[PDB]
């Protein structure tokens, strides 16, 4: 019901034997991926370069059954021209720097953000500013970039994740939610009129009393703030779209029209009033991660840290811990779920790469470390009280 | 508690009519007449008495206010004559008079709205005296504005058209809607003022819960299976200009939403399957059975009149509908029999009324001691401090 | 292990051509069996009358192999004359309008009861009065017939079902309890003393949230209330029994003692307080329509709506999920089990009738729409928890 | 029994008439006050520079009945010579740039942290790095000044108040404890050995929802972090205290051991463990802004931003809301408590400066702004919850 689509012991790329062979050009144990997003058998795989050694930051991988695929090599996507790292180490427009979590749209586009930092711990490398990105995926070559300001973020140091906000009938029609989950914001980017804007939150804050996990039998606590932002289906009567968001460290959602994300005037004020709200409480060490909705089930899924697991609760019912249900759990293989996806056709797509016991521990290349699962969504509800067709608990 | 007022309070009721009524055999009964409301209109309160049996010689009634408070057993006025109020002893249907009227509800145009069941209830013997009409009252003059018969389309009898939500238009006062309550029939019929038409809804969460519509008041062991009671409505949302309906029956834990789109339309309400539509909001708590309800239009917040816990619950509907999230602003054990109604006025008040109907029906009612009570509270001044603040942040779990 | 029996792609009945021929005296779409019973290779089939084109309201077929049967014709029982639809519509006491789901009892008679309603949409027609009957099973004669008062049930509209008491050695001794799924009461039946009275309670009513349906990819809402009651063993010291009762709309079992259905006084009450029990939750989706007692192994068997299956329990096992177990599943034929008897022989009887697609989508008369299937009971629950000789899988 | 002892309509300074003529020097609406603590009759009023036009961050005034003293001048402390705002912007060891709230310990001495940052809406200018002073209050003579190097924090944009932990034996062996607001994160001063570090902790964040207020009518949201820490008695044998710190933006209130603030190591690991304890709930709305542990009652006191109050809290009972009292409240005056401090002499001080006024709406400089207040401790506590001798109304 759940399959293993791809893993990893360690991260090895297509590249010149050149880079490979040079000092420090790559470090196995350095290249954590990050993401993996699925788009007709191929599934995009990024490494951001938080350490040396990283040949290349955007990644894809081709599908072929029986899975799981083992160890497949990273193909520098789209190129390697792009993917290279500048020995100058100065900006450009046509490199690629770190990437984190890419989406795909409806529009055969791969959307995703350059953050032009290295977080290496010692030496944080600012190369150069931010920039969002899409790739039309039929022809392999990139359409639009964006350098995101200084006025709304200063260096792209936090932004690891992205949503899409694209029209039903116009496909031009585009708007990016990005969140800050080290500065606390949330960065709104008008594609359509190459504009963007930022907003400040006490809701984009973690809870103090909820960024401690306990994970493998190693403890450590986060500060991370909004980290990921699910979006409903646009309103019958109004077009516009509930944001569900949270933080990595709380155990609660909160909700905001996407009509106040789309108004530039609205994020410049000093008080949002009560345009931002609480959805409620997810439940005890149910702190989750990435979390997606798909759009004709109007179910949410969640990736939850502490509990090692994936959930998923149905929109339509009370948010509240008994009308959500764990779909999938492992504890050995789910150390970090890093990325939770839903593609174009019905599935949702998880990850994990056990980064807790690189920073805290020791990772092990004879071992498989990073995980890649996919569901089928309507198979994987059916019974539960995700499904829309069975009523919510009665607490 | 410590700054909520008891404005009324009976023993018994009594009347201001011609004495030929008062004398008559069976024309005035100390035991039968109860009224089912407490309304307040400027100064002037309206208590209606519905005929659950025989020697009733008003419904719809008026008491003038005047300190100091509680003002004990006040003589009730017939409302807006006695000419309307009186009872025919031929029983035809008088298109022109008032049989049983239940909880009638004050709206901002100076009106009083009310439903005219037709139907009286009498144990043993239940008489249909005219079809369920609702009328519109000009407060100012005293005057009838209009009256609207409610079609068998839509309604049998009009047993169980105990209670009514008014959906009155922000600008214009020409466009009205009303939701009444159907806990008999368990269903919601809608009518459509300036048009004059009327349709009904039909659902499932119209129903009461098998296993929460057991009570004990009083050390008084009872059950009832009645349904959707009450309907409240939040301000008109800024982007759609319709409205949130908030209901539950009166045997549940349970509270359910429904959009007024869906309400304020015919076609709707003739589907025999309404989709997700309607919606469970959430659970109101253990023993949370709650007769009537109001939303402060000013504040956004629900006062619930609690029937199992004898008290008065309020909530921001900004937060979480939870019991956390909820408060008891008014509890009163001995006084606190049934809460049969609960209204909002004009004036930022929650008017909140007990008539102790459970041991008239199952155990002893004494005229010695005091039956009924009329109380008042202000809304904004009763929860400052509380989760029903808007200013003060919901709770969480841990 | 578990066969199916008889099986329609739709339903003729074996009837003068003139009735077939009048204008509308048979309209093929809107004859929709509700039910199916067995005694002695017979099984009596039933068309409640829902819609006009209807010739017969009860009926029989013969069991003659191979099976399962293919598209058999409906005989009228007892006989045409009384299942015959007056042109008039005037009451009458020896005719059918309207019957639902007869039982067979131990004593050779087949009891049933006809409604006199017909629930046609746009009109719906009160004829006569709801009825009881008992039928001599050897004979094909009626033995007797109660005409329920006014005071007990106004209409008819929703006994659609009901359960035998029958006294362990007399005959005589006869206690029917009617199942009102519209109105949500129960109907008690006195056979000998020929009286009756009726029971209100909360439990008859449907759960407000476990109401909807989805089969065969069709949503839909019923507010369908009391539906079946299941009666135990006589326990052997004060020789009553435990009636389990379920709404349609409720995931929920619940249990009364026979004592307080049997006793008329406790009937006119205001208030039953402790008396009607919450057995317990029998599981996500398991909203059940019919259900049998089989008083040999004390089993009961449920037909599961949304599971679209027939499941068991063993009542001496505390009730819980995992002490019962599905005895067969078809999400195929088994759309709406409509009828589930247990015959004298120690079989378990299910039916489905495919009436959802009737009523929200269009039903094909060049599929089999209409099934019937027995299982011997001590064969399915051999290998299973609903088996009484193996331990349960939860002490509770 | 709480009588207020200063109030202004508006602040001015005891200063040559050439930096009032200059472009911008004095700009009275801009002249905000943040701190007023007492020693011997001496009033230390500071102004930070937030905004342009503003002669003098550091000042004194005299006490003198009668109460309250109506406007009075501030005189730069310890001269207008270390206050003088440098035109040319250029950092200045011996210059005084922003002050927001300085302490006295039993020493004689004035401790502050000049932030040498201006918070002006706009441009912030960082003029120098921030330092900690000590002022000799017998001679007016300033003792010692440290700069805070780059590794422990950034610019001195929130460090805007201090707390002293003065050895009971030893005057010169001081540590200093800093909150900031801004950057969430506790600056630990080692005076002895002039060194300092860092602590970086979920728990000096604010609560999310926590942060919403409404005073005076005035709707806003502030995202502040740690503000205060308050000193219990020392350990008797190892002189270790209890740090007890909240966020402004919290209704929470938390504890460490000085044990772990004074010991540099422990600065520097990615995770503190068990360390930092979660004391408990302060109550709905009670949001407390700055707070002072009295050493002779053990009694804590709460500057409360929403509540417009001053509560207190007796450290040996339980930490709960009944185990609480307001001491003092005034909707009309306290408008944002800015500062509370606890003198030598047994006092508990506090001050409304308005600063919501300016900020999100106007202040009119014909009404008296801000205010300074002092109360006996032991006096104010006697038939409270906060007296010693009373007993607790929960165990909790
Ligand atoms: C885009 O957002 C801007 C303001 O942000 C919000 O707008 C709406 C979503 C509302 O929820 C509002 O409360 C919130 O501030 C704004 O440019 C624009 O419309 C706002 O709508 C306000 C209410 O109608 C309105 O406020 C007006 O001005 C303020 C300063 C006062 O004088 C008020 O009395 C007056 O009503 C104003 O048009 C504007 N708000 C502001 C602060 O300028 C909104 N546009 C959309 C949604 O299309
Ligand atoms: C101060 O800082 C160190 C870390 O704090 C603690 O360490 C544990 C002992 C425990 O109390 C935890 O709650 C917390 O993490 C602490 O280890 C240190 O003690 C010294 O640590 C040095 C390195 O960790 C080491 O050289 C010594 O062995 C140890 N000294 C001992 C245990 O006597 C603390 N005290 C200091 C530096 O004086
Ligand atoms: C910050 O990183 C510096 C960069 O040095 C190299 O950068 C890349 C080109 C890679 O090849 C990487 O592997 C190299 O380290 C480091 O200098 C420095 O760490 C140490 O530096 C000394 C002196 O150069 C060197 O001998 C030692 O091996 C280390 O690499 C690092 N500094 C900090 C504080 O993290
Ligand atoms: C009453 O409810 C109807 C539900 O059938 C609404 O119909 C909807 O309207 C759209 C556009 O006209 C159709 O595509 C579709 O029939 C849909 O269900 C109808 O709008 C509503 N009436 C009003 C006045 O709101
Ligand atoms: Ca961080
Ligand atoms: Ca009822
Ligand atoms: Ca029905
Ligand atoms: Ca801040």
């Amino acid at each position: 019901q759940v399959e293993e689509v791809l893993k990893w012991q360690q991260v090895e790329f297509d590249v010149p034997a050149s880079v490979l062979s040079a000092p420090d050009g790559y470090i196995p144990i350095n290249n954590i991926p990050m993401s993996g997003v699925h788009y007709k058998n191929r599934v995009f795989v990024t490494v951001p370069r938080r350490r040396w050694g990283i040949p290349s930051t955007l990644n894809v991988v081709e599908l072929e059954p029986p899975y799981p695929v083992t160890n497949p090599v990273l193909k520098p996507y789209p190129s390697f021209e792009l993917n290279e790292l500048r020995a100058d180490l100065q900006p450009d427009a046509n490199r690629l720097v770190t990437v984190y979590r890419p989406r795909v749209d409806r529009c055969d586009r791969l959307w995703f953000v350059d953050t032009g930092m290295m977080e290496i711990p010692g030496n944080f490398t600012v190369v150069q500013r931010p920039s969002i990105w899409s790739i039309d995926l039929k022809t392999n070559q990139p359409l639009s970039r964006y350098e995101i300001p200084q006025k709304d973020v200063e260096t792209g140091y936090g932004l690891t994740s992205i949503t899409l906000d694209v029209d039903p009938d116009d496909c031009s029609k585009v708007f990016v939610y990005i969140s800050d989950l080290q500065t606390y914001r949330m960065v709104v980017y008008d594609h359509e009129n190459q504009k963007s804007w930022r907003f400040l939150h006490n809701y984009f804050f973690l809870n103090p009393l909820e960024g401690d996990f306990n994970i493998q039998g190693i403890p450590f606590a986060w500060d991370d703030g909004i980290f990921s932002i699910a979006l409903s289906n646009p309103d019958p009567m109004t077009k516009f779209r509930t944001a569900y968001f949270h933080a990595l460290s709380s155990n609660s959602e909160f909700t905001v029209s996407t009509a106040v994300l789309r108004n530039e005037t609205a994020s410049k004020r000093g008080y949002h009033g009560d345009d931002f709200k609480l959805l409620g409480y997810r439940g005890a060490q149910s702190q989750s991660s990435i979390h997606g909705f798909h759009p004709e089930t109007g179910v949410i899924f969640f990736a939850l840290i502490q509990l090692n697991a994936v959930s998923c609760w149905d929109t339509r019912k009370p948010f509240a811990p008994q009308n959500m249900a764990i779909v999938y759990k492992n504890d050995r293989d789910i150390i970090y779920p890093n990325d939770l996806s839903i593609d174009q056709e019905g599935n949702v797509w998880f990850m994990s790469n056990s980064i807790i016991k690189l920073l805290y521990t020791q990772l092990s290349l004879e071992e498989f470390n990073f995980h890649i699962w996919r569901a089928n969504i309507k198979e994987i509800i059916k019974g539960t009280v995700c499904d829309p067709t069975v009523p919510p608990n009665v607490d």
